[PDB]
């Protein structure tokens, strides 16, 4: 649609965004419990129009976001905060979360079947 949109390449964005959504733990459909993508904020989605969702990070984005960052430490990622007794990367996650040292972008899916870009700074979040 948009000149920057579909005639835009040249682009050298590293990454291979693969099936998501589902996840083996955590699936439970409720009143403020969406299903949610869980993606690393590489540009982070900005426009002229206030998004529609809730900008927060329930238990489920908490949690869906937690194993991901605790996946990172897993993979040798350094922690961004203190350790006042925590040694487990998802421990550590929840002090990083309560910190807001995650950076990532939760993709919301929407009742219609579209999707919208939830970064963790645009996030309120409840650790």
């Amino acid at each position: 649609m948009s000149d920057n949109e579909d005639n835009f390449d040249g682009d050298d964005f590293d990454d291979v965004e693969e099936d998501e959504g589902l996840d083996d733990l955590e699936n439970a459909e409720e009143e403020g419990q969406e299903n949610v993508e869980i993606l690393p904020s590489g540009e982070r989605p900005q426009a002229n129009q206030k998004r529609i969702t809730t900008p927060y990070m329930t238990k489920y984005e908490r949690a869906r976001v937690l194993g991901t960052r605790a996946l990172q430490i897993a993979m040798c990622a350094p922690v961004m905060v203190e350790l006042e007794g925590e040694t487990d990367p998802l421990l550590i996650a929840m002090k990083e979360l309560k910190a807001r040292k995650i950076p990532i972008i939760i993709r919301r899916y929407l009742p219609d079947g579209s999707y919208e870009d939830w970064g963790v700074d645009e996030l309120i979040i409840t650790d």
